């Protein structure tokens, strides 16, 4: 009980990243940890909610494929301490340093990610921001899903937004199915090694057309050595029509049955 780190025990160092929901630092609390803070001297009303919420969602997670939550702090300043990922984002590997994993290390990263996402959904959580940027490859052999800022229990990163979400249909577009779509865009970059719509350089247009249904991820460019069972699954997770995407349990089983009869 109480994951409120006793006061004045955390110590932040280098500055990793940031955004609009706080800036991330690399601190130290019983070893290396990633500390997410809110420096604005006085926590505004709405912000104190971004906090209480996230922390509230994180503490419900205890799974090997979810970034381990260790504790939160308030006194010095609002902070969320999580383990320190010793590696890099699936993004960074694929699109910045262009790492070349075998088709086994890929079908695995897929398996693991879906393993954790299946977990979050059972606990009835919706991520709402799964990207190849929030998936870190810990120790270069462990998938850690992270960034639960927008997670719920029922951001110019539009490349992973299901169409029903971009089109901001009504007021509750998000759903397990929306997450299954973002999982779809990741299998995509795992299999193609590239981001979608790389040939279009206008956000408004991509956003528009993708929600309108005119534009869609080119499937004809998945590796030669990509199992047919997989390419077929990828397209199912990308279905333009929300209610036809499989849920994770199914996705998990597939990625697994298509994992045995590989071969070598």
């Amino acid at each position: 009980d109480d994951w409120e780190i006793p006061d004045g025990q955390i110590t932040v160092g280098q500055r990793i990243g940031s955004g609009s929901f706080g800036t991330v630092y690399k601190g130290k609390w019983h070893g290396d940890v990633a500390v997410k803070m809110l420096n604005v001297t006085a926590p505004t009303p709405q912000q104190l909610q971004a906090f209480k919420n996230e922390v509230g969602v994180l503490r419900k997670t205890r799974h090997v494929n979810i970034l381990l939550f260790m504790g939160y702090s308030t006194k010095p300043q609002l902070a969320i301490v999580t383990q320190w990922c010793e590696g890099s984002s699936l993004y960074h590997h694929l699109h910045i340093i262009e790492t070349k994993f075998e088709m086994i290390k890929l079908i695995d990263i897929a398996r693991q990610t879906a393993q954790g996402m299946d977990y979050l959904h059972a606990k009835s959580i919706i991520h709402r921001d799964l990207k190849s940027n929030n998936i870190f490859l810990h120790e270069d052999l462990t998938v850690k899903i992270g960034d639960f800022g927008l997670a719920t229990v029922k951001s110019g990163s539009i490349l992973w937004m299901a169409p029903e979400v971009i089109r901001m249909q009504d007021k509750n577009p998000y759903s397990f199915q929306s997450d299954v779509y973002a999982f779809g865009i990741v299998l995509y970059e795992l299999m193609t090694g590239q981001l979608p719509y790389s040939n279009i350089n206008n956000r408004d247009q991509i956003i528009f057309m993708v929600g309108r249904g005119y534009l869609s991820p080119d499937l004809s460019k998945v590796r030669s050595n990509c199992p047919k069972a997989m390419k077929r699954l990828m397209a199912e997770c990308l279905k333009k029509k929300r209610d036809e995407r499989p849920l994770f349990p199914q996705i998990l089983a597939s990625i697994e049955l298509l994992a045995r009869s590989l071969p070598k």
